[PDB]
């Protein structure tokens, strides 16, 4: 979304150059619906990059829920 783009920007940045493609992949739309964790059961590519991605999915999870309350409520930023 608008200052979603941003906040993941701010994410991407807080790690190391190289565990960066694993945090953005983490915060990829989701429209089958996937917890974080089913979403890490395929990709292999590492365990310090499982960690990441799942920690970036579960982040940005939480903000859009967020966002989705604030606008349900007419609050929305």
């Amino acid at each position: 979304s608008v200052q979603l783009t941003e906040k993941r920007m701010d994410k991407v940045g807080k790690y190391p150059k190289e565990l960066r493609k694993c945090c953005e992949d983490g915060m990829r739309e989701n429209p089958m619906r996937f917890s974080c964790q089913r979403r890490t059961r395929f990709i292999s590519l590492g365990e310090a990059c499982k960690k990441v991605f799942l920690d970036c999915c579960n982040y940005i999870t939480e903000l859009r829920r967020q966002h989705a309350r604030a606008s349900h409520l007419g609050l929305a930023r």
